[PDB]
């Protein structure tokens, strides 16, 4: 993919687990910036499913926006998830 395209991420739930955490960045100290990740979970979605590395963006979970307030809260949407998952995330600028 390219710098920019917004690609969507739409995989199944494996042991209930997605396998993926999100951290407080949008609710540090700015109006609306955005979220990053915590770290990956390579033992469910992330592994087999993969797509799912570090430092990328999400913009949003099912649905639910996070940009605005979801640094733990988050954690818990993700986890109440059917079968199928939406996750859309960002390539973000700067893989470090």
């Amino acid at each position: 993919p390219k710098p920019g395209d917004i690609f969507e991420v739409e995989l199944a739930k494996n042991d209930n687990s997605l396998g993926i955490s999100v951290t407080g960045g949008v609710n540090t100290s700015v109006r609306h910036g955005g979220i990053y990740v915590k770290a990956v979970i390579p033992q469910g979605a992330a592994e087999s499913d993969g797509r799912i590395h570090k430092g990328d963006r999400v913009l949003a979970v099912n649905g639910v926006s996070l940009e605005g307030a979801t640094h733990k809260q988050a954690v818990e949407t993700l986890r109440n998830t059917g079968q199928v998952v939406h996750l859309l995330l960002e390539k973000g600028q700067s893989p470090t």
